[PDB]
This record gives structure tokens, C-alpha cells and sequence, in this order.
């Protein structure tokens, strides 16, 4: 009983009536949106060091040397509970130009390593600022729209809300943010920025851009243990935008680190009814955090049964844990007026990790997969992520592709048997947290 439970009011506008989005006319225009997270970058990392050592964090000076140096960190990156080099990092950068042109960009945190016990705000701000700096120097004019993850500050998941105020307050971190995104956002989400960490803007006619802060959802967020109800007030804030949007035709895109389905259940539970009423406006939900590639649907919040909206939980770029590093491209309805803002499709990237770290091996991103083709899927709408969840149910073959790219082409060895799939198959349906029924059919 730590966590109370509390409800949000929704305007006293009547909801419209459902309307799911129209597919795009023939030879509409589509841009491409690149999706970043969980880049995770440890300037301590150190090539032919350990990558199985006793600490949460290996591949450094402090982790040792194995006795036999064929089983030492690699060059790029390492098969195990290691983070990136900034080889890797810029080296994606480097290579972009394959995957398109990109309109913008979507970043969702978790840009530190897993260093926690030695972490300083001094250190905390470095990777801030050098990565954003590098990520600016690749994409150049494209804009890029960050999220604020839960690493970013420290002690690791420690946001205060704004009720605490000073120097204990987080406000070091926002304020660097403003100062350090600013040639991205303009002044009225800098302004939201600095305070909760969360902001709103229209990257293009039509359609409208928030980012959320999920550290005010996570059950690690040891703040929240003095008042958990709608911390910094932004479920309160997104519900006024979305309306907003509504009064005015736009489409929505929300952006975040944590996935509304690993968030405390009372935030989970009152996000999941605002997604509902406001199905006809929100076009787009992306999120990170879980390092693997997966999707959440949300589902009519009476009866559970109709499907109205997904939310594409994209792979890390990092390799925590033995995962190869990847990236994602959204492919979204085009900038006209009759746009709907969807997503269409997508693709995922990665480095196989065993070709670059081998002798004589060069690092080359290249297409993991494509959506629709490797799932047969007619598009990217919430039914058609509804088939494939309860057909990956009854063939096993299917499952498998999906298990395969779950981990980024990098399975583990053991393989995923009946127990497995079930738990997996239902996170697919979990987007509202502590909610078995959402798992009732499987
Ligand atoms: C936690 O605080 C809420 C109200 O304030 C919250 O924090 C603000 C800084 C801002 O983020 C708001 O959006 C948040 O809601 C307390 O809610 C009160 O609840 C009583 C009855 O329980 C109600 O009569 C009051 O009107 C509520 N206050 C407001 C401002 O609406 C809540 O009680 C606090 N939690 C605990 C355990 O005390
Ligand atoms: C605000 O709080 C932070 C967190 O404790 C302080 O950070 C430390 O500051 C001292 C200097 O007083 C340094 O020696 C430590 O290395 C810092 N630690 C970390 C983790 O950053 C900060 O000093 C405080 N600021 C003020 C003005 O009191
Ligand atoms: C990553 O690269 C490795 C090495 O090229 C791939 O492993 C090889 O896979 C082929 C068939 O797919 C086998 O015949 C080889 O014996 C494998 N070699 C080694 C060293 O294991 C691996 O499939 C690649 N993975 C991805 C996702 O591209
Ligand atoms: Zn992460
Ligand atoms: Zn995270």
C-alpha cells in the first residue's frame, strides 16, 4: 500500500466517435523518421578487457583482463553486459545515409552507462553534452525531438518532482538539457523543459510532438515514495494538449524512455484511459527503454476488446545485454494536408558485432528487417499488430522470426519454449501495467 491510487479528469468535451485513420492514397508521399535510444556510452570502455567480470558493468580498466586474450572485450563492443565505445556510436552516426533521409528524429534517453556507483552530475552532463554535440554534427539541419531516460541523472532514477525545490532538485539536468537542445526546440518547450522535463511542439503542419518525461511513472523513481499522483502534474498538461489538438484537427505523436506498461498501475492505468478518449488524435506512440524490439497495444478501456492504438518499443542501440547494436526507422504518412501522421511500416538496422570485431572485419550497418514483409502484415495499424500477436500464438516458426529480431538477430542460447512465448506474446498486450485480464485469451 505505498503507492496510492488517484484518478485524472478528463474535460467535459464529448469523445468523438471512433474514427481509426484511412490508409494513405496511392503514391502518397511518406517520410522517414529515425528513431534513437538507449545508446548507453561508457568513455571507459577499454578494448580486450574482461566482458564477464563479477560487476554490473564490464569491458573497462576496472573490470581486469581475462587469462586468455582471445576471450577479451572487442573492438566495437562486446557480447555481454557491456555498453558502447564511442567507435560504435559514431560510427552509426557515420553510416545514416542508407537508411534515407530522415525528416526527423526521435531520442529517448538512457545515454549514460550502467556506472552507477561512480557516477558524478559532472559526468552525467559530459555524455549529455558530447553526444548530443556529435549527433548534431551527423544530422546537421534535421531536428531532433530527445525524451528524458532514467539515467540521465544521478543517483540513477532519481527525479524529484518540482515540489522539490533547490539544489537537491533535478534542475541541474533540465537546465543543461534547455541549454544543450536548444538549436532543436523552441522557446515554449524549452520553457516546460526546464521545470518537469517533458515539452510540446509541431515538428510540421498538422501534427503535434510531446515528449513525456516517464521517470514521474517508474516504480524505480524512489522520489515518488513521498507523493506518486500525477508527479510535475503532466498527465493533467498532456491531457490539455491532446484536447487541444482535438479542437484543432491536429494528429499527435508521443515520444518517452519508459513504456506505459512498465510504469506504476496508477499512472499506467489513467494513461491507458487517455489514449482511449483521445484515439482519433493520437497517430503515433514510441517508446524505449526495454534494450529489445517489441510493441504494446492498447485496447478500449470498458470491455478490452477493440484495439485503437500501438506503441513501438524500438531495440537499443547498445549492446547490454548480448545484443547486437541497431537502430530504427519509422516509415510515417508523408507532410500534406491530407495526411494521417501513422505509422506505415519500419525498419531496423544493427551491427553484426562477430563480422566487425573480427580481424581484418569493418563495421557495416545494413538492414535486420522490415516490418510488414517478414510479418506478412497489409500495414502497421493496432489490428493488424492484434493478428500477429495471436497468430505468433498458434505457429511456432512465426514466433521464432519475431524472437530472432527481439534480440536484435542475437538470441540467446537457450532456446524460448511454451513458458517463454505466453509471457512474451502477453507483454505484447500489456500496455496498461497489472492487468491480467489483458492477457485472458492466450
Ligand atoms: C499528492 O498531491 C496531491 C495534489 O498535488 C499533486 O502535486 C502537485 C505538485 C501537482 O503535481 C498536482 O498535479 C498533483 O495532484 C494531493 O491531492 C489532493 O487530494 C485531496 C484528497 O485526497 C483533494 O481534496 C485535493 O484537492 C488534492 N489536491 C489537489 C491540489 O488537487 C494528494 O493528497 C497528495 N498525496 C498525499 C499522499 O498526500
Ligand atoms: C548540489 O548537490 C550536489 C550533489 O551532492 C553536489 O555535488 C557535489 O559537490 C561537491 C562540491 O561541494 C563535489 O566535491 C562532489 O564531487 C559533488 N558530487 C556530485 C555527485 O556531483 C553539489 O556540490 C551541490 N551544490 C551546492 C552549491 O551545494
Ligand atoms: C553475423 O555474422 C556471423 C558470421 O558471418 C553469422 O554467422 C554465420 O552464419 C552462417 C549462416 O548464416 C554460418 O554458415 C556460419 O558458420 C556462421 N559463422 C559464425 C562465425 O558463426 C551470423 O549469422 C550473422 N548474424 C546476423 C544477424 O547477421
Ligand atoms: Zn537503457
Ligand atoms: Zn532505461
Amino acid at each position: 500500500d505505498i503507492f496510492s491510487t488517484w484518478n485524472i479528469s478528463l474535460p467535459s468535451v464529448p469523445k468523438p466517435p471512433p474514427k481509426p485513420p484511412s490508409p494513405p492514397a496511392p503514391g502518397a508521399p511518406v517520410s522517414r523518421v529515425l528513431f534513437l535510444t538507449d545508446l548507453h556510452w561508457d568513455h571507459e570502455y577499454l578494448e580486450g578487457t574482461d566482458p564477464y567480470c563479477a560487476d554490473p558493468l564490464c569491458c573497462r580498466r576496472g573490470s581486469g583482463w581475462p587469462p586468455n586474450s582471445q576471450k577479451g572485450a572487442g573492438f566495437w563492443g562486446e557480447y555481454s553486459k557491456c555498453d558502447l565505445p564511442l567507435r560504435t556510436l559514431e560510427s552509426l552516426l557515420k553510416g545514416l545515409g542508407p537508411a534515407g533521409p530522415f525528416e526527423m528524429v526521435y531520442w529517448t534517453g538512457d545515454i549514460p552507462a550502467h556506472d552507477v556507483w561512480q557516477q558524478s552530475r559532472q559526468d552525467q552532463l559530459r555524455a549529455l553534452t558530447t553526444i548530443t554535440d556529435l549527433v548534431r554534427k551527423f544530422l546537421g539541419p534535421v531536428p531532433v525531438y530527445p525524451a528524458v531516460g532514467n539515467h540521465e541523472s544521478t543517483p540513477v532514477n532519481g527525479f524529484p518532482p518540482p515540489f522539490i525545490k533547490g539544489n537537491q532538485s533535478s534542475q541541474w539536468l533540465y537546465e543543461a538539457m534547455a541549454k544543450a537542445w536548444e538549436p532543436w526546440l523552441p522557446a515554449d518547450a524549452l520553457h516546460t523543459l526546464r521545470i518537469g522535463g517533458f515539452y510540446a511542439l509541431t515538428p510540421r503542419p498538422g501534427l503535434r510532438l510531446i515528449s513525456l518525461n516517464m521517470n514521474f511513472c517508474s516504480r524505480e523513481n524512489f522520489w515518488l515514495l513521498i507523493n506518486s499522483t500525477d508527479p510535475a502534474g503532466q498527465l493533467q498538461w498532456l491531457v490539455e494538449e491532446l484536447q487541444a489538438a482535438e479542437n484543432r484537427g491536429d494528429k499527435v505523436h508521443i515520444i518517452g524512455h519508459i513504456p506505459p506498461g512498465h510504469c506504476l498501475k496508477s499512472w499506467s492505468w489513467n494513461y491507458y484511459k487517455i489514449i482511449a478518449r483521445y484515439e482519433n488524435t493520437l497517430a503515433g506512440q514510441f517508446f524505449g527503454h526495454t534494450h529489445v524490439d517489441e510493441f504494446e497495444i492498447f485496447y478500449d478501456e470498458e470491455t478490452l476488446s477493440r484495439p485503437l492504438a500501438v506503441a513501438f518499443l524500438a531495440p537499443s542501440a547498445t549492446t547490454f545485454i548480448n545484443l547486437n547494436p541497431g537502430y530504427r526507422v519509422y516509415q510515417i504518412d508523408g507532410n500534406y494536408p491530407g495526411s494521417s501522421h501513422v505509422v506505415l511500416d519500419h525498419e531496423t538496422y544493427i551491427l553484426n558485432l562477430t563480422q566487425a570485431n573480427a580481424a581484418g572485419g569493418t563495421p557495416s550497418w545494413k538492414r535486420l528487417y522490415r516490418a510488414r514483409e517478414t510479418y506478412g502484415l497489409p500495414d502497421a495499424m493496432p489490428a493488424s499488430w492484434h493478428n500477429l500477436v495471436y497468430r505468433m500464438r498458434d505457429d511456432e516458426q512465426l514466433f521464432q522470426t519475431f524472437w530472432f529480431l527481439y534480440h536484435k538477430g542475437h538470441p540467446p542460447s537457450e532456446p524460448c519454449g511454451t513458458p517463454c512465448r505466453l509471457a512474451t506474446l502477453c507483454a505484447q498486450l500489456s500496455a496498461r501495467a497489472d492487468s491480467p485480464a489483458l492477457c485472458r485469451h492466450l
